[PDB]
């Protein structure tokens, strides 16, 4: 039988945890590979959508409505209907997702292949958004115990893996479902996924041939892994922001006095040399992001021009500008060391941080404390496991942290996540918005964003929020970067690549692409 060696996600120690609504502690093979979901969205070609358990959606003249393919049963052999689905959306309205709830006000069955969803508001993006969602099995989670500590060890799910076939805690095997309504379209039999607990552990399996389809960091790739073998391939297509992101909220009377400043977060921007920790730390992978906006070269057709121009300076690689801002502003060195202190006098030293293990970003915030220094700004670097990384962000107890974002068809994904000051509030929240800088009309704006069918006022609120967000530096955008992905082409083929860019290659949980991937593979 085929075997395909994944890796979605670093782990010390695999929990059986295959619980779609618990994405902190469940197996990232859950989602999308165990609970397929109602469409796809290919974000690459425009987000076109591909049809998987839903078989269309209409959008009234507004709500919407799902219709559900026939004939699909579930792993157990209890048939997909409406009732699962009505059951799902049912069950997130009184136990709360990550999704957000924010635009569906309860659903109806009105057929048992037909669910109406009736809407908050009104969203032209929510089929995109009903689309992340899990479907579980009505007959089965209707028992349930806690659902919200359950974990699901023998998960009954629609998707094309749900057999458990082994289960160690640096090994698990995930295999073909025995009612699977596209096996005819399937030819994986299983999923091999090994425990790897950072980069350097990945480089050497990597580069050891051990792997099939990976999305991890790989320094020096084409001479560490390309050059080992003629099966050895990869293929980095542009992706979303990178960006140092500061606290607004320090609980340090110095450092909030720092982080807060203007003219403080743009020398910390200016002495920065975006295209050296592009080449150093991620070996030329990446393109200089000089948008104070955090926009990105990607989406320079959404740019108001005027806007970028007018802040680019401040995003451009200049230690004496640097040095010269720090003076105007009053950040003045008076105790000798050679760091720059507060305006009431306080000395001061930024602790930047970035995930243990992910060593690109780590080695670009070492790049950036020595760059850092060369302006007198005083900086440390610190390497903290994700969960203590993303909770200090939570809790507003960092002071500056290195961080990507996730990465739209338009620029919305970027800004919503990055910037909407609704989402640094909650507990299951990212911590892609936790600089608790907060501005009503940026909210407003991007609120609005697909309000109206307007392609000129949907553009002319781009602007709007583009400017806010540059004139106030509110990060530090650094630069855009890869959809980082590797293939091996020994033991399959049918792989997407340059010649084949069919969308988003990546084996990371929240790329619901890597279904329509998988099912394109051929064990050889
Ligand atoms: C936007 C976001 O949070 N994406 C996450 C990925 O960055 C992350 O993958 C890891 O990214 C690091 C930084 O570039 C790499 O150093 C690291 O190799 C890579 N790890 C893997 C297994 O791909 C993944 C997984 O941690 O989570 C995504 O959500
Ligand atoms: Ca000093
Ligand atoms: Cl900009
Ligand atoms: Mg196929």
């Amino acid at each position: 039988r085929s075997e395909l060696t994944i890796h979605p996600k670093e782990f010390t120690t695999f929990v059986r945890n295959f619980n779609p609504f618990l994405g902190a502690t469940n197996l990232h093979t859950t989602t999308d590979f165990i609970y397929e979901p109602l469409v796809v969205f290919n974000e690459m070609h425009g987000n076109t959508p591909v049809f998987r358990l839903a078989e269309n959606f209409q959008m009234s003249d507004m709500s919407v409505t799902f219709d559900i393919r026939k004939g699909v049963k579930w792993s157990d052999g209890e048939a997909f209907t409406a009732d699962d689905v009505v059951y799902s959306f049912n069950l997130v309205k009184e136990k709360p997702q990550s999704g957000i709830n924010s635009w569906v006000t309860g659903v109806e069955k009105v057929n048992d292949y037909q669910v109406k969803f009736r809407l908050s508001e009104a969203n032209s993006n929510v089929p995109y958004e009903i689309a992340k969602v899990p479907v579980v099995p009505k007959h089965v989670w209707s028992k349930v115990k806690d659902p919200s500590t359950f974990t699901n060890e023998n998960p009954v799910g629609s998707g094309p893996f749900t057999v458990i076939d082994t289960f160690t805690p640096q090994l698990y095997i995930q295999c073909e479902n025995p009612n699977y309504w596209d096996a005819a379209n399937l030819d994986v039999d299983c999923l091999r996924v090994p425990q790897i607990a950072n980069n350097d552990q990945f480089l050497g399996k990597v580069v050891n041939g051990e792997m099939d389809w990976t999305s991890s960091f790989v320094p020096d790739i084409d001479r560490t892994y390309a050059a080992a073998s003629p099966k050895h391939h990869y293929w980095y297509p542009p992706a979303g922001t990178q960006a140092f992101v500061v606290n607004f909220k320090n609980p340090d009377a110095a450092k909030n006095e720092a982080l807060t400043n203007v003219d403080f977060r743009r020398a910390f921007s200016m002495a920065l040399d975006r295209q050296t920790i592009i080449d150093i730390a991620f070996y030329g992978g990446g393109t200089v992001n000089d948008f104070a906006s955090g926009l990105g070269y990607a989406f320079e057709a959404w740019s108001d021009e005027k806007t970028h121009d007018k802040f680019k300076a401040y995003n451009s690689y200049n230690a004496e500008g640097a040095k010269k801002l720090l003076a105007k502003a009053g950040f003045k060195d008076v105790n000798k060391d050679g760091f720059v202190d507060t305006p009431s006098g306080k000395s001061f030293e930024l602790l930047i941080q970035s995930p243990n293990g992910w060593t690109d970003f780590n080695n670009t915030v070492q790049l950036a404390v020595e760059q850092l220094a060369e302006v007198g700004i005083k900086a440390r670097a610190r390497t903290p496991d994700f969960s203590v990384y993303n909770q200090a962000m939570l809790e507003g107890t960092y002071d500056v942290a290195y961080t990507n974002y996730f990465h739209g068809a338009d620029p919305y994904t970027y800004w919503n996540s990055a910037y909407n000051s609704a989402l640094q509030s909650g507990d299951g929240m990212p911590r892609f918005a936790m600089h608790f800088y907060k501005n009503e009309k940026l909210d407003g704006l991007l609120n609005s964003f697909y309000k109206t069918a307007d392609k000129q006022e949907q553009l002319e609120i781009a602007h709007g929020i583009q400017q806010i967000i540059a004139q106030d530096q509110v990060t530090i955008p650094v630069l855009s970067g890869a959809y980082m992905y590797q293939y091996n082409t020994t033991r399959f083929t049918g792989w997407w690549n340059e010649e084949n860019p069919k969308g988003r290659p990546n084996i990371a949980a929240g790329i619901p692409e890597r279904l329509l991937h998988v099912l394109d593979l051929k064990p050889v």
